């Protein structure tokens, strides 16, 4: 498992993968994805 | 925004909020509550 959160500084819609992972990064998380229908940026760290 | 997770240790299905709950602090989070559709019990804690 992972601990998820959504991004806060993620402008735009979550479209591809990197731009969402850099911005999580930069919010101290490990990675980051996009929700799947929404299309939010998800931030992800170990719990 | 908070960091949220599945319980590792919540057995059986999410039905009230409160065993789930108590669960989850054992693991180390400060709050869990039920997911509406799938019941899980998921686990919050600050990120
Ligand atoms: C009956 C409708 C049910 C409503 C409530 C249904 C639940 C709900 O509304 O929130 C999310 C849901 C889909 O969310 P979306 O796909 O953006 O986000 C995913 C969703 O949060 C999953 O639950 C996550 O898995 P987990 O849980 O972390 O394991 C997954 O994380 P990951 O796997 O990507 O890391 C996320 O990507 O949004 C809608 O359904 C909009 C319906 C559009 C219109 C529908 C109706 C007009
Ligand atoms: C257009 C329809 C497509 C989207 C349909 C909806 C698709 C969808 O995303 O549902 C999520 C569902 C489990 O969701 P479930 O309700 O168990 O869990 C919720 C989900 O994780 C939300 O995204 C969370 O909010 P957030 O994101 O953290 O803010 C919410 O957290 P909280 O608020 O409790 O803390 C959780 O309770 O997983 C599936 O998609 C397969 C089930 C299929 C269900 C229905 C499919 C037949």
């Amino acid at each position: 498992r992972e601990c998820k959160t959504e991004s806060n500084t993620f402008p735009g819609i979550c479209i591809t993968k990197p731009p969402c992972r850099k911005a999580c990064i930069s919010e101290k998380f490990t990675d980051g994805h996009c929700s799947k229908i929404l299309r939010r940026c998800l931030c992800t760290k170990p719990c």
